[PDB]
């Protein structure tokens, strides 16, 4: 029942069996976890009226709202603890992900309405771009489960004005319409203003029967008078269901209560348009020969050891099976198709470890795994450009330190080489998922298909492992105050400063709370994001290759023979 | 030698000679603008090395590279006092904006190297992407010219990573390449790393005989020991000329001193693609017939006070020529074309003053000028809609406190028809200037034409008499406080605060307007935006086959 | 002044010095040629109308407007035998092709007033689709230098109606528009209805001051009564200069004469956006370093002749160089980049001759050069990706008898990998030139870079050397009637029909006259179109790939080295 079995079955296995587990480490791992599910936790229960409180006058929560959206399990969260300003509640006020719905994707929104019923934060601008941004990418639906009360009063100059302030979602909200994206909305409790233009920026509207849209809403000693004087009218709040049903029609349906408004969404959800996966597999979707436990003891917390990639990626793909493009060649990274619930994507990876005899460029040189080189940079060039032409998903495992520096790299094209690698990114047009599983340091986190490529990469996610930095603090703070010292005791008392505050600002968790990847997932989630963002990739792709017409399988088979 | 000039030229003239001028006003505006010109002043002086110390050895400021690459009297500035981030130096150490070269209109991004040799500083990566971003949309060659010394090392979290930080703009250098744009770098002194990516993303890369592109580069008691020690080897800085003259040919040509680089970045800006402007004109360009000093008296610094809409087009265009779509309906908005030196724009202002009699859907009602109605959006949008199929750019003239609010409104369609703007300006796809002359609040600010248009707004500039706020702080107080003494307090605290935060300097400080210029600016700026983007437009309306002309005569005889 | 001479510059140089003349095959070739010219000739001095009785009463012929338009000795006709439905005439009444215009190369349709005053005659609908797409393609200045009475009444069933009939020029030229490039209109004599919206669409127009364009124009015994009675009135022909300079100002300019008219459209090209090639160089132009007139002697019109198409290509592109993609890979095909006129080229050009111990999926085998295997196929895919990606310009050169055929061949992919060629050809977007060198033939003309990519190729030309056909008539005979023998001499006599007519329909003259290519060009005016062709698209190219940036050059190398 699929094309090139040839091609795309029974590829060449990888990975073994994992002889030595490390408990020390999976314990360092796990601690990293269980402080982001902590944190995440705490962030989510934070706000002034509670789920308790919230379910009593007859509300769901944000989470409420999702899980009765999804199918159980399906949930991927991204920038659960994103929060670029440092609000109190630890939160932009929204929960948003991918969730499956009776079998399709979707990207999905949700305003906590435990947090100022909803209201604009600082950051939460930035957060819900990133939404529309991977929705617009994957073309995939955009779902708002909304409650929002609008701009936060005391906070207006950092959420209501500028180029990607609160204005903005609207207008990407017109664009995925445009590109032919359907963006639905549950309207919930009451939505002036920016709530308004949230409520009627999307394409399909699912009203609460209490909630309500409105360009503005009902909001000295007098001041108070005028108030329960003007409450006494029982003066129904602006845009409520008599209004945007009975009069405008804006409101297509109205449900008496949060889980009617979800199934109003579940039904549009079932009538957008959707690929059968089965039209895009290469084989049956089969589950890793490894279990994604033994990453605890294979990726290791001690920066300084290496560890081999190929059992990472025989962990995160199905079958453990991987059709690696130029194995020998550009030896410092991996760069091969492998198969995500029977579906082909790119994989490409940082190899890890030294490398003999390499790179070619230098005499009696040894390579370190991690970098970049001229081989490197040239077979994910050319890998990413055929991948681009087929039409297939690239992603990206980092774990680099930057590319090679150096005259003689330099002689070798390496700044070339790399842009040229942005280049093809850039060309290559198809959403890109990436992984940082250790190390994204230098230039390097960028050309290896980094978030900076704002067309391509729909988001980033990073494992417990991970760290953000231009550099480690010890080679910054020679950078930065080595030609100081010979200038001139208070400078390496700043180098100190230095080493230290590009640990404190490198953990996992503050990278991700200021966004620098959009979520830290535990070890055994890697995979399940994998098949979030690939079956959400194929759902309903905005062209095709033919698998008949597929170059890069038939350009892998030739290096391998010729 | 223009079509159709029935249509297109003697246009109703609007606009009187101004009979009454306001001293005190003028000399607020231009307190506030004294204001600007002196930070902005004080933001380019800023920094350890001067402009002297780096004449002294040899190299041009910022300033001085802009100045010898443009036309004098052609620079547009724009984020001069961009600094989210409350930077020391004041600024994000790039000096940027539009300007002419040899008659071609460019964008420009210097390297401020007064401030630690042109490093990435915080806020920074924002205010490039806002560069590359205006030369997308209206399809303007980028000139860099470059002298970065990468990431700030101890702000390297702010600076480095993330989505939209220093990475960024290599992408959008390969993004405009493969749109067609062209990027030209002129790379002066030491650019390693973060500055050796802004070297070799542009499509032309121009090199100073000393200066250097690198993946790295040269950068207890024994660190001070290597360091002379492995200085006296006088090994030369990774990535110099012999490298990529020499030998990757990457630095397709080289200069001697700055000037020279100028030169050939001049030479190469002369081989690109441009419109003689002429092809596009419908009239001979003609100063406005008004002076634009009177915008000193004209536009109120008095913000309860309304002003003629028409006394602002009148000096800011063609021969204080106008051509309304649609007068009388949607009264609160004027929509119609002009001419900026011979060239057709959309221009999209609101209308001030009380509006007898309206709106149409309120019983004995008196329409606020500044507010949005259902004929102003409904006009709006078929207007944004007529100049997107004519291929004509818009020109939005902000002065906004928001669309009706109501169950009145409602019924109206308002919150629709407001969305159905923004649907409207996504459609059109064309490049669009947004001034705010006062007022920028309520969603109105988004809706009409606002920089929340990402795809549509190329930039933004705002006048002296500018105010950027969700709502007026008392509105506001009210708003947040009413159903709620330290309670009182807090409502005072939020309409000092509101004040305090929506100075026209704040908010150019913030990016929420990337440019307050003077009143005597605005159509220099109206006239770089408007050849700009008519230099190499991406698509092409023929005259006479323009619906937006016809529709106007149609309204105006049926 | 250019960038990295070490790829760009000092290519390998490629070609002999001709040793052994060949006066009888350059006189079999120049035979061609000569009848072509003269066939040309004959053609557009046909007409009622001659140049002379035209320059009489005051008007230039169409070749008078075109040569007054052009920088002299840049003309490059296409279409000039172009006569699909044998109109007596033996044209379509439009002249065109490529011209260049103070250095601007610009797309030219000059309407052929000697016949019918221009009048719109069978195939001219499709002739003038072809001017509208090159130039689409090529994002390049289209010129009518019009002179047009629209339908041609007697034939108004073949002109008038239809997907691709008169109408549709109208549309293409708002497409034009719409995509950005310009249009500019001579109006000359009486343009009415058909010939009113050829006037009406283009962006600029430009009139004579005797012109006119119109909606409709002027046009037993009482009618010819009516006629005098109606024109002893003197009433204006609808439309003229005082209606549409003096009333609606729909044109422009207005001229005293033809020259005139041509001056404004000078000023109108001058003022269209262009490249200084400069800008694209990566060296100097340079001539070949051999003459053109050796390959009189080098391509053979004895069609069971190989020749070393080096010798072609080394005749073609600037200094003789060549930089070969994977030379040895697919040694039936030649692909690597060239330079004209110091612009890059993407060039693909069949091997011809025997190919010893090939193609490696058959044992003991000989491949034929001309034809297309497994290697060369994954070649020429890689090549037109790694063209593509470099917005390189792809010039192919066809002389081909087909993809291998058998079950051999079917296994190892050809089927596929021809049409994965298909799909990388039409995945390039950028414009393309074919050049038929001696052989269009089977499928194989089609993967090549054919004329059937009508969003790629701008047009197609052929040296006196070509022929087209499915296959060659003796082959397509036992194809044909084989079967039916043995099912079974009035069946002999239909194989000898076939064998002749074949010959006789895939002559070139015959081939140019059915627009199977678009001009047959003199060997010596092969580089010439390349020349036009490759400046005119890299005059406003719609997309960039910075030298250093591009990829084509670094996998060369590579493949070179590693
Ligand atoms: C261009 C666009 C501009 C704008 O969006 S302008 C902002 C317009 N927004 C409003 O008018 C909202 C006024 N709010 C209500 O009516 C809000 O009670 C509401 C009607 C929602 C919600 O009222 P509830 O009775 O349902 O109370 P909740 O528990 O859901 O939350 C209310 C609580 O959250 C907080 N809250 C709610 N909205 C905001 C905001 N916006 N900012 C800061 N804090 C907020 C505040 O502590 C509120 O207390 P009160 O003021 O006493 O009601
Ligand atoms: C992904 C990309 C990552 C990156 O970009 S990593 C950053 C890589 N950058 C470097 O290695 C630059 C090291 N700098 C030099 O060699 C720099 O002297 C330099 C070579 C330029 C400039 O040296 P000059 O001798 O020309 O001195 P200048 O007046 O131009 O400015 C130097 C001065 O500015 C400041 N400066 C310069 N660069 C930086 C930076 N980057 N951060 C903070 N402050 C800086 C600093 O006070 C410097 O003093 P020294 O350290 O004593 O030289
Ligand atoms: C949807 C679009 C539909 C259409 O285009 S409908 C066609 C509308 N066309 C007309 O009405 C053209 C009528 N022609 C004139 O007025 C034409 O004399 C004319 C005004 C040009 C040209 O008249 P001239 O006096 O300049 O004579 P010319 O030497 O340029 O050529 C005229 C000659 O060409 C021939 N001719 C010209 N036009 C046509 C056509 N169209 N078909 C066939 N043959 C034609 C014909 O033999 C003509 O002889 P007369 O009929 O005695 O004038
Ligand atoms: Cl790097
Ligand atoms: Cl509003
Ligand atoms: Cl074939």
């Amino acid at each position: 029942m699929y094309s090139m079995p040839g091609y795309f079955q029974n590829m060449p296995t990888i990975g073994k069996e994992l002889v030595n587990p490390n408990p020390e480490n999976e314990q360092e791992i796990k601690a990293v976890e269980s402080d982001i599910h902590e944190s995440i936790k705490k962030a989510l229960d934070a706000g002034i009226t509670s789920e308790e409180k919230l379910n009593e006058r007859g509300q769901l929560s944000a989470m409420q709202r999702i899980n009765a959206l999804i199918d159980p399990g399906t949930w991927c969260p991204l920038n659960s603890l994103f929060n670029p300003e440092n609000n109190k509640f630890g939160t932009t006020n929204i929960v948003n992900g991918l969730g499956r719905v009776d079998g399709k994707w979707v990207y999905i929104v949700a305003s906590d309405n435990k947090k100022m019923a909803g209201a604009w934060v600082p950051g939460q601008a930035e957060n819900l771009i990133r939404c529309s941004d991977a929705a617009k990418m994957m073309h995939l639906p955009l779902i708002y489960l909304l409650n929002c009360s609008g701009v936060e009063f005391p906070n207006q100059d950092k959420v209501y004005p500028n180029r990607r302030g609160g204005g903005t979602p609207f207008f990407r909200n017109s664009e995925l319409n445009q590109l032919g994206i359907p963006v639905i909305v549950g309207i919930y409790g009451t939505n002036p203003a920016g709530g308004g233009y949230h409520s009627i920026s999307p394409t399909i509207l699912i009203a609460h029967q209490d909630a309500n849209m409105a360009v503005g809403g009902a909001g000295a000693e007098q001041i108070i008078a005028a108030q329960i004087e003007n409450s006494k009218l029982k003066v129904p709040a602006p845009g409520s269901v008599p209004i945007h049903y009975d009069e405008t029609g804006f409101f297509r349906e109205v449900y008496q209560n949060d889980l009617g408004v979800i199934d109003g969404i579940k039904k549009y959800i079932s009538y957008l348009p959707a690929y059968n996966l089965e039209f895009f597999r290469v084989d049956t979707p089969k589950a890793p020969q490894l279990p994604a436990e033994d990453l605890y003891s294979i990726i290791p917390m001690n920066q300084k050891r290496p560890y081999d990639i190929y059992e990472v990626i025989a962990r995160l793909f199905d079958n453990s099976e991987f059709s690696e493009y130029k194995k020998g060649y550009g030896p410092e990274m991996v760069t091969g198709l492998a198969k995500v619930n029977g579906l082909l994507v790119g994989v490409i990876a940082n190899v890890q470890g030294l490398l003999m005899n390499y790179p070619e460029y230098k005499q009696n040189s040894v390579g370190i795994g991690g970098k970049l080189y001229r081989q490197g940079l040239i077979k994910m060039n050319e890998f990413v450009t055929l991948c681009a032409r087929d039409r297939i998903p690239l992603i990206w495992l980092q774990d680099t330190t930057g590319i090679d520096v150096g005259d003689e790299a330099e002689k070798a094209e390496l700044l070339g080489l790399g842009q040229s690698l942005i280049y093809s990114i850039e060309n290559s047009k198809l959403p890109s998922l990436e992984i940082t599983i250790r190390k994204a340091s230098a230039a390097a986190h960028y050309v290896l298909g980094g978030p900076q490529g704002n067309n391509t990469n729909v988001f980033s996610i990073g494992t417990g492992a991970c760290e953000y930095y231009v550099m480690p603090g010890e080679t910054a703070a020679n950078a930065m105050y080595s030609r100081k010292l010979v200038k001139a005791q208070p400078i390496i008392g700043k180098m100190n400063d230095m080493i230290q505050m590009y640990t404190d600002k490198s953990r996992p968790k503050y990278c991700t709370e200021k966004g620098m990847v959009d979520e830290i997932v535990d070890m055994t989630e890697v995979r399940p994001y994998i098949q979030a963002f690939t079956e959400a990739a194929y759902q309903n792709p905005q062209s095709i290759c033919p698998m008949h017409q597929m170059l890069t399988p038939r350009s892998t088979r030739e290096f391998e023979t010729f």
